[PDB]
């Protein structure tokens, strides 16, 4: 329904396992696109496509690019946290409008 916080581990390539991202036009937010089967976030289970990503490691992201986000995440060394709003909507339309077209995203 709300917010939270999931603090996950790299993988042996640098990877949580998530692709941030959003369309194109105006939006205030960055949103979880797409989980990965195989992937540390996808174990843990808490976060799904569809969500909102708002914060790393105790720092929000309003303002920031799907790239700047990814670069903040992709240069943490070790363990990273993850602050999101879980939606309310059916999470499968959720993952639905999020399968495109045009859905830029970086994969993390």
């Amino acid at each position: 329904g709300v917010p939270g916080k999931v603090t996950l581990q790299k993988d042996a390539q640098n990877l949580i396992g998530i692709s941030i991202g959003g369309g194109a036009q105006y939006c205030p937010g960055l949103y979880i696109v797409q989980v990965f089967d195989n992937t540390p976030a996808a174990l843990d289970g808490t976060v799904a496509a569809g969500d909102e990503i708002t914060g790393v490691n105790g720092r929000s992201i309003k303002g920031k690019t799907k790239v700047e986000v990814a670069k903040m995440i992709q240069e943490v060394k070790g363990e990273v946290t993850i602050h999101y709003n879980k939606l309310q909507a059916d999470p499968k339309q959720l993952e639905v409008l999020f399968n495109g077209p045009g859905i830029e995203s970086v994969k993390i």
